[PDB]
């Protein structure tokens, strides 16, 4: 089976320093609480709220060793009313044995109503 | 192998109401008519074309018995000079046996028009 | 295993005719370069900057012959301040057993710029 795996966080500024530092924090999260290896990682897909404009979230993909060939894309999260401001989700597609209900998705920053 | 399912469905107001009614809707759809077990989904994909903005279309596979485990995201479909408005369209990916093209792919109210090839 | 195979191309100006024939090409150099037989696709994405909005460039799948039941949805891509304009990248998801470092992907047009080494 193959599973996929998700992630949320939230920044405070629009900055590349800031969308950069905080999803690299959040993978990281996934990657420790999943023990997910680079390689079996089919692909991932970022998306930003309509408010970040200063950098791609997916280049902070290529500051983990290893992870050079995980094929990613980012995409835009559709604007909801009422919903959170500044959030970055990911949706990591990993080969996977470990049960559906037992798959640890990280919930960060303001995204920790979740 | 993993093979992906597709559907479409519209709505006609933008308000919480209608689009977790359609969306559970067309879900139901294709889960039956493709047998699609909650375990077998390895994930699902939702858009919304830019008109949508009440509710996340997300919040309908939690009122389906033992999805809430399915790990899903919302995106935003790209604004298409005579695109279907107010259409919700979903890509699950699952783990089947059933070839590519017996892949039984649902459009629903006027998503209909989408991919009548695939009917 | 399946794997995701990456392909980002430009277009000029945003019409239907570019949008499909560029779109075309790059779809075709990722099967010539990856082996891709449709039966193999497990589904495909493409996105397309904020600034395309004359045809979506799923349409062009259909000039692909026995790729008619391949699943296809698109997407918007993120507007980033700065960010390679008109420009249409599509995620396709494989059954495969290259290597994860030995996949194709293919940047075509303007989109050679984005990833130097891939
Ligand atoms: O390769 C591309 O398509 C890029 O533009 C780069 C990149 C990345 O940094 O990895 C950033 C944004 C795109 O959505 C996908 C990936
Ligand atoms: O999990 C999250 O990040 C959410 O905000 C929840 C939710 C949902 O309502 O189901 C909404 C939007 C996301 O795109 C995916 C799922
Ligand atoms: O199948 C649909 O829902 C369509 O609208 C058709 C189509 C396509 O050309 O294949 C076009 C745009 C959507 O992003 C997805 C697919």
């Amino acid at each position: 089976m193959i599973r996929g795996i998700r992630g949320a966080t939230t920044v405070e500024r629009d900055t590349e320093e800031e969308i950069l530092q905080k999803t690299k924090q959040l993978l990281e999260k996934i990657i420790e609480e999943n023990h997910t290896k680079p390689e079996d990682v089919v692909q991932m897909l970022l998306s930003a709220t309509p408010d970040l404009h200063a950098v791609f979230p997916a280049k902070a993909v290529r500051e983990l060793s290893g992870w050079q060939y995980v094929p990613v894309t980012c995409m835009q999260e559709m604007d909801v009313t009422g919903g959170l401001k500044k959030c970055i989700r990911v949706m990591m597609t990993v080969q996977t044995d470990v049960p559906q209900d037992q798959i640890r998705h990280v919930y960060l920053e303001k995204a920790v109503v979740l």
